[PDB]
C-alpha cells in the first residue's frame, strides 16, 4: 500500500465503519472516477474534489433518485463536489454496518430539500414521488404524504422535525430485508 | 453435462427465476457443499439432502439472523435439510428477479415461527429482535412491536394475518431503501 500513511489509514478506520481493506478498495473506486485528476499519493494531503457529475454517474448511484441530494449533503461545500473524505463518509453511512437510526439521521438531511430542518408536505411529496419512480398520480402522492404526517407529526404542526422522522423510521423495521443476498 | 435431462432443465428454468445455465451453476454450488453425498447424475431424481449445518454456513446465509428459519421453510421436511429442489427454490425467492410480492409471502412464512398462519406478538418480537441486531433495547423492541401490531392488525385480533402483513408492507414507502448502497 503506497497511497496513505499508516496514521491516515488508522484515522479513516477510526471515523468510518470500514476496515483498512475496505478503505483501500473505496479509495481506488474514488480515484477511478476521475483518473486524470485524483492522484495516487495521498500522503501529502492533496486538496482534490471530484466534480458532482462524476460521482452521481458512478454505477452505485446513477439509478438512485436522490443521488444529487446525497452528494450535496456529504460534500464539503454542499455543491456535490467531493473530497475523498466526503466520499468515504457518504459510503460509510450507506454501508451495511451503519445503524438504521444513523441512516435515518442523514435521510432526514437529504429529504429536507430546502435545508430548513423540517420535512414539510412539499419535501414529503418530492421524496415520495422520487421513491415511487413517478408511477403514482400527483393526486395519490399527495394523499400518501398526508398519511405519513398524520402518523408521524407528533406535535401537529403539519411538518416533520428530525425527531418526528427518526421515530417514524424506528417504528417501521425493514421486514423485507431478509430476502436479499 | 450429464447431471440433468433436457426436460429437467426446462422444468427448472420454468418454475424458478433462473436460466438453464444458472441452474447448472447452482447445482455446482449444491454439489460443492457435500461432494461425496450429492451425486453427479440427477436424471433418475435421486433422493438426497444436504444437512442444514452445511446450508447455513453458506455466505448467502451465514450472517443472516433468519438463516435457520429460511432453511426450515424451504426444506422438504421443515428441518433445514435440503434437496436440490429446495435449494433452487430458496435461491430463486432470494434472487433479485423474484417479485417483491413473492418475497413478502415468504417473509411472512419465515416470521410465522410456529407455522400457525399468523404473526402473533411473540413471533413479531422474535422477528424485530433479529432484524434490529441489537441496535434497539428489549424495551424499544417491545414498543415497536406493539406499534406495528396496533397499526397493521386489520381485524384487531391481536395478530397479523398474511393479508395484514401484505398490506403493511404496501402501506408505506421504505424511506431508507435509498440509503443501502454497497461498494
Ligand atoms: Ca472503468
Ligand atoms: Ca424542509
Ligand atoms: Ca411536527
Ligand atoms: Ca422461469
Ligand atoms: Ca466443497
Ligand atoms: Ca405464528
Ligand atoms: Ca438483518
Ligand atoms: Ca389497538
Ligand atoms: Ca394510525
Ligand atoms: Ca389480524
Ligand atoms: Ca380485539
Amino acid at each position: 500500500q503506497t497511497v496513505f500513511t499508516h496514521e491516515q489509514l488508522e484515522a479513516y478506520q477510526d471515523c468510518t465503519f470500514f476496515t483498512r481493506k475496505e478503505i483501500m478498495r473505496l479509495f481506488y473506486r474514488y480515484q477511478d472516477l476521475a483518473p486524470q485528476l485524483v492522484p495516487l499519493d495521498y500522503t501529502t494531503c492533496p486538496d482534490v474534489k471530484v466534480p458532482y457529475e462524476l460521482i452521481g454517474s458512478m454505477p452505485e448511484l446513477k439509478d438512485n433518485p436522490f443521488r444529487q441530494r446525497i452528494a450535496q449533503v456529504f460534500s464539503e461545500d454542499g455543491d456535490g463536489h467531493m473530497t475523498l473524505d466526503n466520499f468515504l463518509d457518504m459510503f460509510s453511512v450507506m454501508s451495511e454496518m451503519a445503524p438504521r437510526d444513523l441512516k435515518a439521521y442523514y435521510a432526514f438531511k437529504i429529504y429536507d430539500f430546502n435545508n430548513d430542518d423540517y420535512i414539510c408536505a412539499w419535501d414529503l411529496e418530492q421524496t415520495v414521488t422520487k421513491l415511487t419512480r413517478g408511477e403514482l398520480s400527483a393526486e395519490e402522492v399527495s394523499l400518501v404524504c398526508q398519511h405519513v404526517l398524520d402518523e408521524a407529526d407528533g406535535d401537529h404542526d403539519g411538518r416533520l422535525s428530525l425527531e418526528d422522522f427518526q421515530n417514524m423510521i424506528l417504528r417501521a423495521p425493514d421486514f423485507l430485508s431478509t430476502f436479499h443476498i
